[PDB]
């Protein structure tokens, strides 16, 4: 099914912003894994899982659409250098990401296209959820400190 | 530990190999289930989940030797049009990276990091897999001929 | 108990017909497998594994009737360059087999060795089985054609 | 994958010496089996059917390399006419194969073909474990003396 | 079904030869026994229980020829009086055994009484198996000598 | 199989340098305990048994290369008198083995022991991982601070 | 709770002591293994793992009395030659290390340390248990002769 050229250029981009989120979210989990955070380590994993699906479920709208994925690029990346600053930056990558989601699914509602305008409300939904966790996450940490933070996150020595 | 500078160049370089392979993998995976091709469809996202195995052992191998892991770009990608093309671009992305381990591989042996060394090694040994994989495909692709080929690679109307 | 000469050097002669079989429908799997063809690949293991059986079972009854078993050489290999060569050359050796049992058999039964003779009727029998089924594969194969005939003996690439 | 020529031809030599130890353990268990060693013969059917792996293993890197893998000729046999020969024969041809096996590795390191190489180190280690076990049973043969050890390793008449 | 009178008397000789072996091969068990050669007696034991199977076999047969079997009388004991004299006599006593049947299965043959010969076929298959175990273990008993040979078939005074 | 003299003097230096760690590990282990921080002596616990293993397939190589394993003496031995001294010197420990086995490992690699050689890149590869624990560990125990990490690793006093 | 500063020297004796058996009983396991006696090999197997249980409960005492053990020396080695050597080895530690414990243990019991002086009558024990095993051993060393029992010790060739 042929579609609205606009919107498979704003399927691209959301691919790419996935695409960064992705190795955004891996570095850090491995990162984290480093700082001996394990707990903080595999919920970075398991959110980087989460856009793969994300991703995987763009290109396959894209190709149906009759457009071509473009996976060449990622958006500039954030890595952290601490625990917090991680959560900052998966944080502000969010934010860039619902900024271009809200606009492409207003876009896709004026052109008519419903199911990809959908998509976009899905993955809104989505960020706002992380969005959630990770304003509730950071707020924890200035209330514990970040030594007690890292603590709460942290594996015993006779872990796994 | 405090790796050798240039070790820590190789293995940013293979990362951005497979984060290469991991795409176009993926990409393929995709086209081909669009074109009806499940069974070489299932293929290609198997490979894709194997890259990304390489790619995590290898981020983990960087921040060990304390270097920092590059996400942010990835190689040229080849993406086919066609199911014979994919098998190609595939093949030609293995010669590039086979080609690339054995010389971080010699270096590694050089320099006596004995287990970045292996890990080179495990790579050249699963892609020399790979390669043979591709070549018994693309030899079974001209035997059996385009139509027979994607009949014995094609799902039926009711599958799945 | 000690046998009778001219028994013990049809059986070593059965028994260097075997070893020959053994290794050509060996290489004749591996060379199906590396083109592809892996469900005529497990059959030419089957029966290697088969010819395998006989060849011990020889070898007991040669040490039994105090002869010396050798396996030092082989007679001349028969490998196919393609799917319906190696058919062909699978049949021919099973025809010269035969011809060699046929005649070993009537020696055993002049000689009155009972047991000998069975081993050769038995032997007569499988034979003729495995002609049986190389003659129904070949039919087969000229009536599908080549490329029919690969693609019903081909696995997808999601195979195992 | 084209592959070396003077690679494919050490593998080549490899398989040889491969096919040979297969008779000559597979003889030797029949001959240990006649004399009524039962727990000597079979360890030397086990060891047979060990050959017989890497005699696939090898066949099979060989085809991927593209060159012809040729089990027309064995090297010489070596039957023990008893107990403690055949034990001889076996260290015999070990000592040959790691010869060949340590030579053939050193020139897939001086060439750069890492799969090929580990299958050499591989054999190697398999051999020297063989090697380990056949030189404490020739030890204890020796301890023992021939009617001791043959008791170890004879089977009771109602046996099996 | 009237059979050739010959044939009857074949298979009552048969018959004779064998009432003979199960009488010698139970007095060899119990002989064994009771010198503490368990094992060895376990193995006559078995052999004799075969025998009774034969017999049985060869008196139906007997009666649907209608002839009339006869087991009156037995031919001559053979009683060994130590371990290894039993293995000779029982030797002995399968030479004269094979002797006879091979004669009679030429008759039958001649005859065309193609059931009675394949029974004399089967009955030369089963007593070459006895000639080979019994060659095997007495070649076994020199080898290991006579104490030897007793200590591996006798049982521990803690047994059964 | 006789080894080279100098291969043997490295695995009898590598196997007291194991002999060493095992002590060293296990009294950690105690200590540790006795603090109350059991989460940290468990660990302590699984790498001197890993090591006993490392210290039995060394002892066992010598043997092999009919050598004479030494275990009369072991290095110096690190006692700690607190949770981050006992990671320190631990961590001291690795360093020095990890030097001996690089140099162990090239003179097996430069004599063509390639079994040996092998069994110092097994060695080697296993110490990296004790040192990228031990490194992600001292790493946490400064981030967290001397209470924070103790608390982390202690047990409750309702525990097992 | 701090303990008597010639109790814990005491202690530390007996771990010195049992630091050696340890070490003298897995030398000889190995020792054992390569000479094929594996059922003889297996006891000191287990004998040097029920000494690192003392050497355990050793440590934890002496770190509770509030002292330092030491592993840093073992007291001189016996590695016995041979089968009966082993077995005269052995046996001679135990008697030292007998000497040795019902000293510390009369220590005990006059300083009033009940719990220590225990400890001691439980090594004591354990070692007389040692000591009656080894004479028996011996005993039937010499009564089945050198050949006999490392008959009875022996593995046969298809072993494990
Ligand atoms: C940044 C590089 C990447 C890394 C390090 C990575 C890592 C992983 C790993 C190791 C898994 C296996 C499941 C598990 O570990 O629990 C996984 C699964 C998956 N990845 Fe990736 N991945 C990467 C990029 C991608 C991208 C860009 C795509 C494709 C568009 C993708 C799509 C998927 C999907 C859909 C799964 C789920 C598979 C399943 O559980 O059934 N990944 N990835
Ligand atoms: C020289 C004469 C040979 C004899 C008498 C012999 C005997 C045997 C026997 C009795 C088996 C039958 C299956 C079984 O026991 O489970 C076996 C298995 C096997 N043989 Fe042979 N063999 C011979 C040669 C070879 C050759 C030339 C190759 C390949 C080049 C080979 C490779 C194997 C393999 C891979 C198996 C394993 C089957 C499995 O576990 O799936 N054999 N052989
Ligand atoms: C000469 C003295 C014989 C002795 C001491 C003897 C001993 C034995 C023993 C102890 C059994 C009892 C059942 C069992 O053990 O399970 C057995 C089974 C048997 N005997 Fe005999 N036997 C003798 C003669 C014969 C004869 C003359 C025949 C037939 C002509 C014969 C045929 C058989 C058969 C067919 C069985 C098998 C039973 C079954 O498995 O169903 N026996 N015999
Ligand atoms: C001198 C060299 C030593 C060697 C070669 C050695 C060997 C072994 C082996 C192979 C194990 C591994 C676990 C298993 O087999 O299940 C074991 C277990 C054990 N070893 Fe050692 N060991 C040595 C020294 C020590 C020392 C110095 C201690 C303590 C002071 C010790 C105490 C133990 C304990 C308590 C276990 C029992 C593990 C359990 O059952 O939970 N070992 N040792």
């Amino acid at each position: 099914m042929k579609g609205d050229a606009k919107v498979i250029e704003f399927l691209n981009a959301a691919l790419r912003s996935e695409l960064t989120a992705i190795s955004q979210y891996w570095v850090h989990f491995r990162l984290q894994e480093d700082w001996g955070l394990a707990k903080m380590a595999k919920k970075s994993r398991e959110e980087s899982i989460e856009e793969m699906g994300h991703a995987d479920k763009i290109i396959a709208r894209i190709l149906f659409l009759e457009g071509h994925p473009n996976l060449q690029k990622l958006d500039p990346l954030r890595i952290g250098e601490g625990p917090r600053e991680t959560l900052e930056c998966d944080l502000a990558g969010e934010h860039d990401a619902l900024k271009l989601y809200r606009e492409a699914r207003d876009y896709c509602a004026e052109v008519g296209d419903i199911v990809s305008k959908n998509i976009f409300e899905s993955l809104i939904t989505d960020e706002e959820g992380h969005v959630d966790f990770l304003e509730t996450q950071i707020s924890l940490y200035d209330r514990l400190g970040p030594q007690g933070f890292a603590l709460l996150n942290a594996a015993p020595m006779d872990a796994a």
